[PDB]
């Protein structure tokens, strides 16, 4: 509830250049182009949008929802605009046009953790005819290496059995679809222990094939950080040793990262009486393609 703003003056509307501040929105609209309706609060696909009526967010902020709409695979085009408003906020409108889908007989999984991002990404159009649908038949081969080159999910086979009759009862797949396949296997993950995986993507390259892409949380550092005490940020020096055996084997990069294994540690670093607090924090790192820093942190007690 830290608020600021500074609207352009005033009633205007504005494209996405401006801002070193942090905005306040008081509405979002969320319009679907196509159908030429506007996705009511209380409709569930309107969560769809992260962006809270009364939040602060900052310019990298939404280019960020911006960013994350555009390569989910369920929106061949998606734009977000804002209105300023009389004072001090502004309204932010995100219009979208949904893919277009088939039928799809067959769903499939791939784990696209520490691989290239898709990017939504559509080379130039006209682009005479001929050349279009040899630009298409580059994509599609394009994929098939894709799907390849990708390492099994741990998706088990229940779930592909909920998400296919899910499918078949549809017959033809849209965005609201889905968001509900989303929806299931973030949650079978989450369940599960895999607290950072998240499905970055939908494929439709692949005829009467959903392809849903994954990253499951691969833990590419570790790292120890070490406070005293009141206090804080010093070496450990002589510590580092005694904190890394009591680290499970699979915190250790080259593994999935799972809340299991971080709760291991926790229990096992407890148990030398060292420290005040002890935290096994999971974030993203550097890459942006799905790689995981756990860092321990450990504050020392008085």
């Amino acid at each position: 509830w830290d608020s600021h703003g500074l609207p352009a003056n005033i009633v205007v509307q504005l494209n996405k250049l401006s801002g070193f501040k942090k905005y306040k929105v008081s509405d979002i609209m969320f319009f679907d182009r196509r159908r030429q309706t506007t996705i009511g609060t209380e409709d569930s696909f309107f969560e769809m949008v992260s962006i809270r009526p009364g939040g602060v967010y900052t310019k990298a902020q939404l280019q960020k929802e911006l960013e994350t709409l555009a390569t989910c695979g369920m929106f061949e085009k998606v734009d977000l605009e804002g209105k300023t408003k009389p004072d001090g906020t502004l309204g932010v409108t995100i219009s979208f046009a949904e893919s277009t889908w088939q039928s799809a007989d067959r769903f499939r999984c791939i784990n696209v953790g520490l691989m290239v991002q898709s990017k939504p990404i559509e080379m130039d159009s006209d682009m005479t005819d001929k050349e279009k649908l040899e630009y298409y038949r580059s994509l599609e081969k394009d994929y098939k290496r894709r799907i390849d080159r990708a390492r099994p999910c741990l998706l088990p086979a229940p779930v592909y059995g909920e998400v296919m009759q899910m499918l078949r009862d549809q017959g033809k797949v849209s965005a609201r679809l889905l968001q509900r396949i989303r929806d299931r296997v973030q949650k079978w993950y989450h369940d599960e222990g895999y607290a950072c995986a998240q499905v970055v993507n939908f494929g439709n390259l692949n005829t009467k094939e959903v392809v849903c892409e994954v990253v499951e949380g691969d833990i590419t550092q570790l790292v120890i950080q070490f406070q005293d005490k009141l206090g804080n940020v010093v070496e450990g020096n002589t510590q580092v040793p005694v904190v890394r055996r009591e680290l499970p084997k699979q915190l250790r990069q080259g593994y999935v990262f799972n809340i299991e294994a971080g709760k291991k540690a926790l229990s096992n670093i407890n148990s030398l009486g060292l420290f005040s607090n002890i935290e096994v924090n999971p974030r993203p790192d550097e890459k942006n393609e799905g790689g995981i820093i756990v860092e321990i942190k450990l504050k020392e007690l008085e």
